């Protein structure tokens, strides 16, 4: 009938243990990264960065 369990020595320690587990449940249905396609990167976007022009006559 006791609440809390003891030592080997006599110490007490609260431990009834009446519910199965002890843990915060975490939110379901996190916010994941986004990219749907290889597009999504900025870069792929911006036109040619390579600048590779010939001048001359």
């Amino acid at each position: 009938h006791l609440m809390y369990t003891l030592g080997p020595d006599g110490k007490r320690i609260y431990t009834l243990k009446k519910v199965t587990e002890s843990g915060e449940i975490t939110k379901s249905a996190h916010p994941a990264r986004f990219s749907p396609d290889d597009k999504y990167s900025r870069q792929r976007v911006t036109l040619k960065k390579r600048f590779g022009l010939v001048p001359g006559q």
